[PDB]
């Protein structure tokens, strides 16, 4: 339990490169460099933005445990912390990036069967997060990292204590209720980033506003891929019932049966020049970048 | 089977630092681009020296298919293949290197566990090799890659198509390399970390060991090895290769030594060494090892 989270010293890793920042730090991309050894490993360091105290970092250790105890292939594990006057945390270096931005960068090249599969794998990753009664509170598509093309990890999970609005249920937005109902909403908007190739959602529209238009029954529109059966489903997420929307299990159900037939629910054009790797190339990556079960 | 050697074109890959020389090439840091990708992974390229042809690359291929198949915590897989004008072999870059040199580069900093788990991890991926009928035939510290401190593995094995220093007595008369002929070298690598590193005959012409041999004489017994430890190097060294402890024996035996490593090696400050704690291994798997055992 304790042992699944290491305590660095700030003279065992260094910070090398900027790679992003978003709302509670910022994202180094940056070195350990083990006691002792003459290796430099790789690893990804968020920075927080506000310094904190040693009472605070009680605070920051308590929720950094859990976040260090998930055991899921597709959801990230928090691996190290070091305290200072700024709190550094770190984990698993990710090339490939958020996967917002690689379906922006590769959305000529995205077929169906890579889409749906990531809707797979993220809804697999969100019920192992309820299972464990863990609510993400910022699911994103900025927030699933790309682990290889085949495989992609959900981070940044479970920030309690630390607004996305145009990704939060109408619940959350006005009355702050976040629950495991209230993240199926923020992964059907997940999911309309992916199908949408990165696009914004409510485009122009002010986060202050966008409470309204909700209560007045305006929701996301249906993106020019998807078939009619895509998006019941994401509007099944959007239902101002929480306990109506789907959950996480049959999300998981729904997306594996058109994934068997990906053709027959996603319209892309192009569809049929691009497929997913064949096992030799699957083979390949999971040897030199993914060894861990699925 | 067939689909676990991926078959890679020039083009999405690039030779960048030379790391070494090898068997039948130089071994050299690369860098795989996936084809459509923007991203560049870290791997390790062979370039075979002596440069083949297409039906010649055929031989080539039929070998690296079988080593393209092993599956073992403690035994180097080949990854892919390059067939160009000399052929280039891609597998798994480890940042650590050699275990020969890593013992040499960290000898005053290596305590007893460390150095006895290191003997049973070589001896299951060795008798992982046997269990496959795959007789390694060159098996030196060298040929030990340290993936992290406490996990390491074997590579280079099965090239049948001179070690002279590691070779059973058997194999430098008569060209016969068996499982037992392995145990052989599988002693002198045990030398070889007990020692830290120290070199097998030290001074002494390839050309004359095969004598010393005959006559009896053996790499002397480590200052830190108890005679527990320096009986099993002995009895890998018999010259009736049958007598030889098989490495299924092995694995028990430094097995046994490992959970009371400094009842069986004495080594000056064992006690303020040990291993990574939990937390430390755990850290060590997420980022470099995220494999099984
Ligand atoms: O480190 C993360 N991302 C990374 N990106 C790149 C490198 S590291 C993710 C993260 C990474 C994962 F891999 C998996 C889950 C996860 O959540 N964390 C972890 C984390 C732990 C604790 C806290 C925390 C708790 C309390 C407080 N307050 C309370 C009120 N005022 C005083 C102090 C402030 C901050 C935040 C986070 C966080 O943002
Ligand atoms: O690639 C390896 N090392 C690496 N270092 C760094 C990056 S890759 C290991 C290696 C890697 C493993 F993962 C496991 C075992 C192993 O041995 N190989 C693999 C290999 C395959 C084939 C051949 C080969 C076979 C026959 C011929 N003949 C045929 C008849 N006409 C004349 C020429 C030439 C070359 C050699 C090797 C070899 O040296
Ligand atoms: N382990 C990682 N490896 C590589 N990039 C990462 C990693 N973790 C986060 N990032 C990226 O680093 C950038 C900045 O991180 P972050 O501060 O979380 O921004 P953000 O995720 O887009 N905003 P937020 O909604 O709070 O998560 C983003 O592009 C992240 O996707
Ligand atoms: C110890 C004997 C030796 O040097 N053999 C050479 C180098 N080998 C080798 N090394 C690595 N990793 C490595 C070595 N150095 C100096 N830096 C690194 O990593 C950046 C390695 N990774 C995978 N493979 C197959 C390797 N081989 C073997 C001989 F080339
Ligand atoms: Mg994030």
């Amino acid at each position: 339990n304790q042992a699944l989270l290491r305590i660095l010293k700030e003279t065992e890793f260094k910070k090398i490169k900027v790679l992003g920042s978003g709302a509670f730090g910022t994202v180094y991309k940056g070195l350990w460099i083990p006691e002792g050894e003459k290796v430099k490993i790789p690893v990804a360091i968020k920075e927080l933005r506000e310094a904190t105290s040693p009472k605070a970092n009680k605070e920051i250790l308590d929720e950094a445990y859990v976040m260090a105890s998930v055991d899921n292939p597709h959801v990230c594990r928090l691996l190290g912390i070091c305290l200072t006057s700024t709190v550094q945390l770190i984990m698993q270096l990710m090339p490939f990036g958020c996967l917002l931005d690689y379906v922006r960068e590769h959305k000529d090249n995205i077929g169906s069967q890579y889409l749906l599969n990531w809707c797979v794998q993220i809804a697999k990753g969100m019920n192992y997060l309820e299972d464990r009664r863990l609510v993400h509170r910022d699911l994103a598509a900025r927030n699933v990292l790309v682990k290889t093309p085949q495989h992609v990890k959900i981070t940044d999970f479970g920030l309690a204590k630390l607004v996305p609005i145009k990704w939060m249920a109408l619940e959350s937005i006005l009355h702050r209720i976040y629950t495991h109902q209230s993240d199926v909403w923020s992964y059907g908007v997940t999911v309309w980033e992916l199908m949408t190739f990165g696009s914004k959602p409510y485009d122009g529209i002010p986060a202050s506003e966008i409470s309204s238009i909700l209560e007045k029954g305006e929701r996301l529109p249906q993106p020019p891929i998807c078939t009619i059966d895509v998006y019941m489903i994401m509007r099944k997420c959007w239902m101002i019932d929480a306990d109506s929307r789907p959950k996480f299990r049959e999300l998981i159900i729904e997306f594996s049966k058109m994934a068997r037939d990906p053709q027959r629910y996603l319209v892309i054009q192009g569809d049929e020049r691009m497929h997913l790797p064949s096992p030799t190339d699957s083979n390949f990556y999971r040897a030199l970048m993914d060894e861990e079960d699925m």
